[PDB]
């Protein structure tokens, strides 16, 4: 689909057998989702955002549906207020940006 | 154009007679530039980022092309590490998101 941007772009996701939304962000390199259950070797990171620089756990390999279409990639587990799907799923997801 | 999202999605903007790079984020509620000269008066406003929050100067009615289209609206100036194209100006220059 096609998305404008009068409200923000929230996409309903699944991962872990669990189901979240989540914000297409192009201003996101990578994606960070808040504290949730995940199975795995996770390791530290820190990636920096507006307000400063936060601690995450990255997660390989890991399987996402976005708006019900696959992906695989690195996920970061951390304390971001909202759930962001950034550019390194977008790509996967084949999302572009239009005006 | 259509910008598919492998690098950085940077554009050229001109603002207050500044040429200046900046990110299209629709991520982003509000649009942040770094401090620069701004013509004028401001109220205050505070954002949140993924570091936690900022403080920063807000101007109304300002004058900014982006790519070569002009939009008139909001901007805010102080501590961000890259000038962002939030969704209040994107909608102005008919940006959508495409997946
Ligand atoms: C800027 C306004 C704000 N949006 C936002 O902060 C969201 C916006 O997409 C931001 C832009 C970024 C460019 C400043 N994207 C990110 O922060 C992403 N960082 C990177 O991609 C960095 C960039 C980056 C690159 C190089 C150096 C850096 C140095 C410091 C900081 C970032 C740096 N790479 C990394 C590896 O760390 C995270 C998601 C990985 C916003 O709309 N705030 C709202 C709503 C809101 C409230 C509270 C928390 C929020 C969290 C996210 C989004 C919106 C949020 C508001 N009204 O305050």
């Amino acid at each position: 689909p096609q998305v404008t941007l009068w409200q923000r772009p929230l996409v309903t996701i699944k991962i872990g057998g669990q189901l979240k939304e989540a914000l297409l962000d192009t201003g996101a390199d990578d994606t960070v989702l808040e504290e949730m259950s995940l199975p795995g070797a996770w390791k530290p990171k820190m990636i920096g955002g507006i307000g400063g620089f936060i601690k995450v756990r990255q997660y390989d390999q890991i399987l996402i549906e976005i708006c019900g279409h696959k992906a695989i990639g690195t996920v970061l587990v951390g304390p971001t207020p909202v759930n962001i799907i950034g550019r390194n799923l977008l790509t996967q997801i084949g999302c572009t940006l239009n005006f």
